[PDB]
């Protein structure tokens, strides 16, 4: 009647670690949909420039500066 | 930046 199962300081803890696993899983997926993002923007800056690029060089403007 | 500079004719201006 009076039996208290005692807790196991292990298998206690191991469960608090895998809930903070669990969450730094999350950021770490958090983390690289925003590293994604900041590729895109980056990806996007190098396409503006090439286009500025290609109309520079095809309008000649390219070529009135070097004179 | 570079893109600015270059559609604004400021890197040509500074070259001058």
């Amino acid at each position: 009647r009076t039996w208290k199962p005692e807790p196991d300081p292990m298998e206690e803890q191991l469960k608090q670690l895998a809930i903070q696993k669990a969450q730094l899983e999350n950021q770490k997926l958090q983390s690289e949909i925003a590293l994604n993002e900041a590729k895109v923007r980056a990806e996007d800056a190098k396409k503006d420039m090439t286009n500025l690029d290609y109309l520079e060089q095809e309008s000649g403007t390219k070529h009135a500066r070097e004179m």
